[PDB]
């Protein structure tokens, strides 16, 4: 059976995926140790990870320059990259070239992993939640200011199962198994979606939610989206590039459906650093935002304040998205993976290459060519 | 004849100079606009900003991933780069790829200007400080800690003479014409100097001096350093990677003298993101702390948690030393500029290039080859 994209994650300046066989690979900006491969090099085309070969790695999630992937049969967590404000974990500041397991969270069973530029967050099969590093706005959920170096208990979700989590530059946001949603961090865009610009140190239930329950929710740099359970479509915090979507470049300080989609049924979600994703049950893949490199996908370098469907060819219907922060990727249902929007540290993945404004097959992971 | 090289400066993955006629050139990493061309392109050797052609610029000062340059006949202050959270003082938070002039300082007499990692201030004639930027740590010395786009005083300074700034990637410093020494900000690694780990909102003086008055102070990402009137160096806050220079790799929370150096008396002084540069009287430069990518000059790759002197061809004198992120700039008494460290986004000057662990010549601005 021929090899097949599992997943894939976007960081700032960094691609992942994982492929059938469980074999991790990674490609683009390597200067701070995020690709894994031991050196510190640029790669401009997938590269296995060698390091990883054998340990069943089921998932991988990347932060701006950071990278976190766990096994299911191993217990185990990894972590490698940038290392300042113990984003990584292991209770030291060191950057890591190389993978290494997460010690606190050996024998947990993880349903999700988080990662923002410089906190993450794990939550487990019983719905309670882990987070660590950078934490100067609030944003572990601990009630304080104090970094992390090692993953610690949010005691705020005690009797609260908590469905997804969700990390921005210094946010952080979650929804519930029974469709509450929270946010907590640097608020100052509104991107908390509770009202107002303060920060907050612990988790605060948004309450202005349509009074529709929510069953997703993703972290773009300063901005928040969310998605309900009828397929609706909120955003809120930032929109200075037009990454909330409504048409205009006002922030929102609670969550607002975005109109123009009404009609979609939304099932997947991705915030980049300025620029949006949102993809359909149909398989139409939506960009808006911020667009200088080409990272909306449209086939210019204008940016766009309302959702504009990016195109593939043969109208191949989308199955996964991520948003880097110069860059966006895709899945296509036919196993093709495609990159567009910045190059020039390789996280396109389709060898040595100027910017690209729409989508460009990845011939190195692609049934296609 | 070459063009006298008058200024470096180093930001964390560019370079600039100043030359005679007054030319700015920059070089290395253009992706957040901090090269001022117009382009996001990186150049790996020094190249004109004809945009500053004529503009009688007498200095230039990197950021980490801006650039800001003054006139002093035009009585006017630029910037381009990044400009999240203000640092480029304009009244917004847009990139500009080209240099602007800061209106809120247009007709003031700049004395000096510091660049931090998302914070800039400047020094008046008349020994008064202005500050912009980011300030969620109390690094602008408002007494608050809200963001600012334009330039505000320091109202804290009201009386006291200031004789420099320096700005690290959070926390700031300043010394007096009196010459007494401050520190505010982020101040979690001791880097203010003040006796503990905890930020300051306003600027604090530092009591623990030596009993020395101090004439100049620089920061590094999260270190600090001052030189007293007897040309002693103190060095503290971060030394995770030997950047104090102590001869072991532990913290200091107030200043402390570096006496390996008490034979020499210190002229000039810089900080990078995890090394530490000085330069004596006699013109001998040391370096230490992180030389992961050779950026401490020495010829080798090893870490180094003491000073070391820096050699160069024929044993000339240096005259001007300037620390980026990962590599190091200098100017000689020949008027020729050497450069070290990383170089993958040209940041050298050297055309294409590995990375150098001793110091190599920029031949497009030194008079030598
Ligand atoms: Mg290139
Ligand atoms: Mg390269």
């Amino acid at each position: 059976p021929p090899r097949k994209v599992l997943i894939i994650s976007a960081g700032a300046s960094h691609s992942v995926a994982l492929l059938s066989g469980d074999i991790v690979c990674s490609w683009g900006r390597g200067e701070d140790g995020q690709l894994g491969h031991g050196d510190a090099e640029d790669r401009p085309s997938p590269t296995q990870l060698s390091a990883l070969d054998g340990h069943q790695i089921v998932s991988v999630t990347c932060g701006a320059d950071h990278t976190v992937a766990y096994s299911q049969s191993g217990m185990e967590v990894y972590s490698w990259g940038w290392g300042d404000f113990g984003r990584l974990g292991h209770g030291n500041s060191s950057d890591l070239f190389t993978p290494l397991p997460i010690k606190a969270l050996h024998g947990i069973r993880i349903k999700q992993i988080a990662c923002g530029d410089s906190h993450c967050l794990a939550v487990t099969m019983e719905g309670e939640v882990q987070s660590w590093g950078r934490n100067q706005n609030g944003q572990l959920g601990l009630g304080d200011t104090e970094d992390s170096l090692v993953p610690q208990k949010i005691q705020a979700f005690e009797g609260i199962r908590i469905k997804m989590v969700a990390a921005g530059a210094e946010h952080t946001a979650a929804v519930t198994e029974d469709g509450d949603l929270y946010g907590w961090g640097w608020g100052r865009y509104g991107n908390l979606g509770l009202g107002d610009r303060t920060d907050r140190l612990v988790p605060e239930r948004v309450t202005s939610t349509g009074g529709e329950k929510m069953s997703m929710v993703a972290c773009g740099w300063r901005h928040t989206i969310s998605v309900s359970y009828s397929g609706a479509l909120y955003t809120y915090g930032w929109s200075k590039y037009g990454q909330l979507g409504h048409g205009d470049l006002e922030d929102h300080l609670i969550p607002h459906k975005l109109e123009a989609l009404s009609n979609s049924f939304i099932s997947q979600i991705s915030g980049g650093w300025r620029h949006t994703m949102a993809l359909t049950s149909d398989g139409k893949l939506y960009g808006w935002g911020w667009n200088k490199f080409g990272q909306v996908g449209v086939g210019n370098n204008l940016d766009q304040c309302s959702p504009v469907q990016v195109r593939f060819p043969d109208d191949q219907k989308v199955v996964q998205v991520s948003c880097g922060w110069r860059h966006t990727l895709a899945v296509t249902e036919r196993n093709n993976v495609f990159a567009w929007g910045r190059g020039t540290n390789g996280q396109l993945g389709i060898g040595e290459s100027v910017d690209r404004n729409f989508p460009k097959i990845i011939e190195a992971l692609s049934v296609d060519g």
